[PDB]
């Protein structure tokens, strides 16, 4: 367990290090901030939301964004106010991402899509116009995949930018 375990802990931390570094270099247009550490997020395990005591490494990415990894992997989340989206824009996200959360100022509390129990857009969209919530938070989970991470954050930002919102 424990030789599993600090390998384990040593790919989480030493991946969003290096994943810094090239996401500096690569999302040149956008500001791209040092890693610190997050303490008391939820994550999403096995059907529920279940607060992480200990911290997990992530960095922001302005406007609204952060990278970051989970013992999950890595995911990244941007946060938009709500009077700049749209109904097509959340139907949009919904079909381009595959494990896709999008959710209020809370992730355990405000989950408006769940990609694991999944909601028509329409729905998705009523929830947020129904909502007491400003800013809406839409983050891709992905595993240990850097390809991945670097290939899904770029098709976050075109699908964003046709909408003016990076």
């Amino acid at each position: 367990m424990l030789k599993e375990v600090h390998e384990l802990l040593n790919r989480i931390w030493g991946d969003i290090f290096e994943l810094r570094e090239e996401l500096k270099e690569e999302l040149k247009g956008f500001t791209v901030e040092e890693v610190s550490e997050v303490f008391n997020a939820y994550l999403y395990i096995d059907g529920k939301w279940e607060e992480m005591k200990y911290p997990h490494p992530a960095f922001a990415v302005k406007p609204g964004g952060e990278v970051g990894a989970t013992p999950q992997g890595f995911y990244f989340v941007f946060a938009f106010p709500k009077e700049e989206l749209s109904k097509e824009f959340i139907e949009d996200v919904i079909r381009a991402f595959e494990k896709l959360f999008i959710y209020g100022a809370e992730n355990f509390l405000e989950d408006f899509y769940n990609f694991e129990h999944p909601i028509s857009g329409d729905e998705v969209w009523d929830r947020i116009v129904n909502s007491d919530e400003e800013m809406i938070n839409f983050e891709v989970d992905l595993g240990f995949d850097k390809e991945e991470v670097k290939r899904e954050i770029k098709r976050f930002i075109e699908l964003a930018r046709r909408y003016n919102l990076l």
